[PDB]
């Protein structure tokens, strides 16, 4: 587990749900800010080794529209789930403010809900309470990523203390992946019309409508919305779960494809060349360097540092799922050349873009998942000198400093030999901060 207090100080309360309270916390070394869910062990535990397993699975979710968790720590009283701090508030507030959204704006929002939800399901995670309250805006910035929160805990923990979004089958006690598609459908109905499809004076009347699956597009505002959007909603608000479309099919719907047709332009050329140069250099590093850089980028960077690359990531991510596949990387490189006025055929005079991406894929796809996930993209395409600030190297050092004050050669090896002899420049067995810094610099070096 971990020592929370050594690492973070508590800055303020952010929110309180039924599972625990969410606090703003600050890394004592980096000054970087984080959201922490504090879960009381004794009031809440329902299962601590089974909990650690499932939190591990939550931890490795790597997708732009899913809450990012960095670590789980533990005190004698509590678990501390440390994650990314989002400052845009709930999608719910954006609906109240805007009332309802153009087809273009609704499609862009719901596409991200679809992408995140598709990703969760492929990892055998059902949300169970998908609602605009449980989707946060990354920031107050204009076109920011939305982030799905508040899921994964239900088996491990007991809660303590809305009708609009629940699928009919949840009323019968069932909560399969289709219930999330229903909830997302209710959301889309709301984004486009501003009104819930199953609506009533109170909960009693609402549930009566949910139960029969009866809704319509009778409100006057529906006149001005395409049949494409209606077709999508209808597929999502299908009563029988087995006839209801999957999240993947939602994400692939022609209405979606039409309004999130994001694609590289000339204005993207500077950031695209940056990413490519960093990627080329990344691939040239040895495996040990690549792993430490990936570890460092994904644990220690900020949302503000990844924002240009996230835009590029989106423009390369043709099918809108949260990841880059091989063909997406090939097209991207081709498009990059075209925009620049360069003929891809010039590359022989000594291999094609295809050969190059194929040999790169094993290098960048570090978990062998078949796709380049967000954090693998960021680690490879960022300017890795950004990792070499003193505070970050100090936090990295400290992460591996399990015993006392220095990193044992016997720790570091089981925490990963050829390189170990080199970094230890005085040869006293253990690795101090100075050798650790030099090793990290060597990693960024080439
Ligand atoms: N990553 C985050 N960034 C900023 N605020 C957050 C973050 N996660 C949660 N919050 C806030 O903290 C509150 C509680 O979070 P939540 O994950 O819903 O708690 P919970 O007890 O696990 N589930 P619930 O009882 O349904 O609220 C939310 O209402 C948010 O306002
Ligand atoms: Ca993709
Ligand atoms: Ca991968
Ligand atoms: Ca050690
Ligand atoms: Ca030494």
């Amino acid at each position: 587990q971990g020592t929370f207090a050594e690492r973070y100080n508590i800055v303020c309360m952010l929110g309180k749900g039924s599972f625990g309270e969410v606090l703003k916390c600050k890394d004592r070394i980096t000054q970087q800010e984080y959201a922490v869910k504090v879960i009381n062990k004794a009031s809440a535990k329902n299962k601590t080794s089974t909990i650690l397993r499932e939190v591990e699975l939550l931890k490795k979710l790597d997708h732009p529209n899913i809450m990012k968790l960095f670590e789980i720590l533990e005190d004698s009283s509590s678990f501390y789930i440390v994650g990314e701090l989002y400052t845009g508030g709930e999608l719910f507030d954006e609906i109240i403010k805007r009332k309802r959204f153009s087809e273009h704006d609704a499609a862009r929002i719901i596409k991200q809900v679809f992408s995140g939800i598709t990703y969760m399901h492929k990892h055998n995670i059902v949300h169970r309470d998908l609602k605009p309250e449980n989707i946060l805006l990354e920031s107050k910035e204009k076109d920011c990523d939305i982030k799905i929160i508040d899921f994964g805990l239900s088996t491990c923990f007991q809660q303590n203390t809305t009708a609009y979004y629940i699928a009919p089958e949840v009323l019968r006690g069932t909560y399969d992946e289709k219930c999330d598609v229903w909830s997302a459908g209710v959301i889309l109905y709301i984004l486009l019309s501003g009104t819930p499809p199953f609506y009533g004076k109170n909960e009693y009347d609402i549930l009566k409508r949910v139960e029969t699956g009866k809704y319509a597009f009778d409100l006057p505002q529906w006149r001005t919305i395409s049949d494409d959007a209606k077709d999508l909603i209808r597929k999502m608000l299908t009563f029988h779960p087995s006839l209801r479309i999957t999240a993947t099919q939602c994400l692939e719907h022609p209405w979606i494809q039409k309004y999130s047709s994001e694609t590289p332009t000339i204005s993207d050329l500077p950031s695209l060349e940056s990413a490519m140069t960093n990627i080329r250099q990344f691939q040239a590093e040895k495996k040990l360097a690549q792993a430490a850089l990936l570890y460092m980028a994904s644990k220690l960077t900020t949302l503000d540092e990844t924002k240009q690359l996230t835009e590029i990531f989106r423009k390369l991510d043709t099918n809108n799922d949260g990841m880059l596949d091989r063909d997406e990387l090939v097209r991207g490189y081709h498009e990059f050349m075209r925009l620049k006025g360069v003929d891809s055929n010039s590359l022989i005079q000594g291999s094609t873009i295809e050969d190059q991406i194929d040999s790169l894929m094993p290098l960048l796809d570090m978990d062998g998942s078949g796709s380049i996930e967000y954090s693998e993209f960021i680690a490879s395409a960022i300017d890795r000198t950004i990792l070499l600030s003193r505070e970050r190297m100090e936090r990295a050092f400290k992460m591996f400093d399990k015993d006392g004050s220095g990193k044992i050669s016997t720790k570091e090896l089981f925490k990963l030999e050829s390189i170990i002899e080199q970094v230890d420049n005085n040869k006293d067995g253990e690795v101090d901060f100075n050798e650790f810094v030099e090793m990290l610099q060597n990693f960024v070096r080439n």
